[PDB]
């Protein structure tokens, strides 16, 4: 992740944390559609589900600058979702889905730049969470 | 249907209205979620689909004194529906997810009372449709 | 927008015009420092991506006693604005930010009634182009 990649998540979170509710939640709907069989493994209230998942996205927009003084954090969220039968192929999978879901939501507005940017973030995370 | 169950909907819709993104977007994840053989038949984004839900959702609420003057609509609707390829035996499914998804948001703030009188819209909307 | 604020914007304008350059470059320098993270954003070259903002202020001025007639030209600009990635939340910097930079390079020759003037007129640019 380089400089200018850092400056786009900030702009980019600029629209997307006001409507994060409605992404999170249009993720989800849309993940259920897309691979409707995982839908078993989300065992809590979609609602807070989603509350969790934008807090996290948060937390890396907040964190963007030192990404590697997240690792600790992202393995701890490895392991539990380790627990819950996510495992690796489900990654690309949601990363597509949540990217898809962002810029259904917000449209022209989540510029194409933006979109590559979050695409690498996304990965990373991701690596990081599958040890 | 009556004038206090008439009350409770144009109350809690001013409830619902405000949140009504959240709401619809929550209620498309749950269905494809509870019974997700029927995602396959939502074929459109789920964002613009939930926005086409509520703004009918809301001409109830704006008509919840004289129903009968929304037959018609009611029907072209129900005709639509069936070129959808939805079924009578949907409706109940639907409706049932429908308002656990309007408490799930709302909590507390959607009464025994709220639910009651909405369970009964929906199922008149419903027969109507249904033709 | 008084008669006498409708003047007030012609004089000044008669000022940052023959600077209207130095002007439109101040600011952006002094923009990105206030902001470290908006040059990104900013994907043409800065030399020319000034031009055209102190050519819609030209037009601005150029137009003045007749606003109406600019809110189309406006409400597109906003439109392809909302496409670059800029959210709400900017426009108060790139204000704020513009009147100190037009006042930083005429000193004493920009009036504190045409700075209060250029904000109202900047205010109402910001409205126009916001939706
Ligand atoms: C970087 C990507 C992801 C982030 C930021 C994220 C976020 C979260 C968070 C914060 C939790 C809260 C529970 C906890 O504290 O561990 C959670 C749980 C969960 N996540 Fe993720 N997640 C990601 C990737 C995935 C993937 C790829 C899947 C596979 C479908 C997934 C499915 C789940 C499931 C099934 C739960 C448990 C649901 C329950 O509470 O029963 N997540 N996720
Ligand atoms: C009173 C209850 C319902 C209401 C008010 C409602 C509302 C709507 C509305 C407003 C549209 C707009 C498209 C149009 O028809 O012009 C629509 C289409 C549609 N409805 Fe419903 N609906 C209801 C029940 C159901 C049920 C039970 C199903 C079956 C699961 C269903 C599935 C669909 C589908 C699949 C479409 C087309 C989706 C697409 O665009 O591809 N709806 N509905
Ligand atoms: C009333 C205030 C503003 C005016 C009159 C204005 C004027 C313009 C004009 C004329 C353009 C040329 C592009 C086009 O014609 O579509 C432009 C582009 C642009 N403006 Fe503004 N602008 C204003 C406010 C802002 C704000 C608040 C931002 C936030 C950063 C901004 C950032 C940009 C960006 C990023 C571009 C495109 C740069 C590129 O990729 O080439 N402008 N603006």
């Amino acid at each position: 992740i380089d400089q200018k990649e850092k400056e786009l998540i900030k702009e980019s979170w600029k629209r997307i944390e006001p409507n994060k509710n409605e992404i999170g939640l249009l993720f989800y709907a849309n993940l259920f559609k897309e691979e409707p069989t995982v839908s078993v493994l989300f065992q809590n209230p979609i609602s807070s589900q989603s509350r969790k998942l934008m807090q996290v996205l948060g937390i890396l927009v907040q964190g963007i600058d030192n990404l590697e003084g997240l690792i600790p954090t992202l393995q701890d969220l490895g392991r539990r979702h380790k627990q819950y039968g996510v495992v690796d192929s489900h990654y690309p999978l949601v990363g597509d889905c949540l990217l898809k879901s962002i810029q259904e939501y917000l449209g022209q507005g989540f510029t194409e730049e933006a979109k590559a940017a979050w695409t690498k973030v996304y990965g990373i995370a991701a690596q990081v969470m599958t040890a």
